[PDB]
RNA sequence: UAUGCAUGCAUU
RNA sequence: UAUGCAUGCAUU
């Protein structure tokens, strides 16, 4: 618990919904609107790890398509605030921003084309989840991963959406979370043959939702997409290598 | 490690209490077809630290049979005297479980198992002593042995051989015999659940024939480990997690 | 996010 | 025996 007061709360609504104007939910780049992503060589991955305020931030860059690391920043940082449920930004989002510009002025030339980030994008209580958050205050491009669904506008983890995760059959295939609204927030995505429970795409930041869906495919060896995943592991084992 | 004056004493341990191994049946309830009048089965287990070499978690469980719930739990915390060398378990873990055994006939006599299950093997054994016999002849309790994985002794040995047969195994209580070099059965090797692949070894402790273990401890198996083993493991383990 | 359980692989 | 990875479930 130890959630933060209301007024707070409050606070950090106000900032989501000035920042949320500045959210590009279309392609700009060139590499989006080409079929096999051609001059894409570089795409991020972020996350943070916690010791059972001591955490661990890390920012990976790998190569694409191979998907090897070619960057990895890892760093002990001592996070402020709790987790609370449409307020992952105010907890992680300042860290990886100061990952972001420590690699512009260590390799500048490893800055990633585009971001994937452990968390929503715009399937989010206000349309502004920590993909988003990042991708306004980096400006890059920033694709919204989650592990499991956010239910907001409708949208609900209940029979009826169990019965369409299981008409995902394949790596690839997709299904569209709807709002109340009429408004498709994300895609289901399952992320390869031999995983059932899918992951939750959305768009950050200067990306389309179908371009945003299809790179995630792209990336999943495994269930998580390789750069989160490579983040998630990197920053797990630095925490354990300096023992907690 | 110990120094090979304790080595040697130990060779001769075992060789002094195997001569009270009784490997047939000597309670009423193991000829039963039904087990009938078996209604308390014991399972031990040690759980260790990964940063203490010293610390560790003797457990002992007593289940009710045939409903395999826990009636019985006693766990403690010792200080471990020898490191773990492959055929002396007993020197490292048996102390401990011989002061469990005495303090359940102080606190709960009525609950003194009819059977024990120990985690490693009885008379499948580079000396023919296993753990399990160990504590059989020291309890003079009834004692199975089950072994996750093959102890490779007199020929035995996990090649593309045994392999195939572990495919031949099939379905949940599948089996098939371990014949040693000198043509002698010293286990079985049992398929626990239908829905595990990796079998148990399963041998002789004390006071009980091998087709009669078996049985039995397939009939303990709600998962691959049995029932009684599981539950003085995860027992254990907790232990050692609250007290990390 | 951390942890537990299940099933398998690797290391030991 | 502990740890890591994989797949699923649960708690949060
Ligand atoms: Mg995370
Ligand atoms: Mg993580
Ligand atoms: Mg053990
Ligand atoms: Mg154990
Ligand atoms: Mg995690
Ligand atoms: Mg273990
Ligand atoms: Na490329
Ligand atoms: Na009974």
């Amino acid at each position: 618990a130890e959630r933060p007061p209301e007024e707070t709360l409050s606070l950090w609504k106000g900032e989501q919904a000035r920042l949320k104007a500045r959210v590009v939910d279309r392609d700009t780049e060139a590499w989006q609107r080409d079929p096999s992503f051609s001059g894409l060589q570089k795409v991020g991955g972020v996350d943070v790890s916690f010791v059972k305020v001591r955490a661990c931030a890390s920012l990976v860059v790998l190569s694409y398509p191979e998907l090897k690391v070619v960057y990895e920043d890892s760093r002990m940082v001592g996070l402020k605030a709790p987790y609370v449920s449409g307020f992952l930004a105010f907890r992680e989002v300042p860290f990886l921003v100061e990952l972001v510009q420590r690699l512009q002025e260590k390799e500048p030339d490893l800055m990633p084309q585009v971001v994937l980030v452990d968390g929503n994008g715009v399937l989010h209580q206000r349309g502004f989840g920590v993909a988003c958050h990042l991708g306004v205050l980096t400006e890059l491009p920033c694709i919204g991963v989650a592990k499991k669904l956010l239910q907001v506008d409708g949208l609900e983890n209940n029979a009826l959406h169990k019965e369409k995760i299981v008409l995902l059959q394949a790596g690839g295939d997709t299904f569209p979370l709807i709002g109340s609204s009429g408004t498709v927030l994300g895609m289901a995505l399952r992320s390869h043959d031999h995983s059932t429970k899918p992951l939750y795409v959305s768009v950050g930041h200067r990306i389309s939702l179908e371009v945003a869906v299809r790179l995630t495919h792209h990336c999943c060896r495994f269930r998580i997409p390789e750069p989160i995943r490579q983040a998630d592991i990197r920053s797990r084992e630095y925490i354990r290598r300096t023992l907690g």
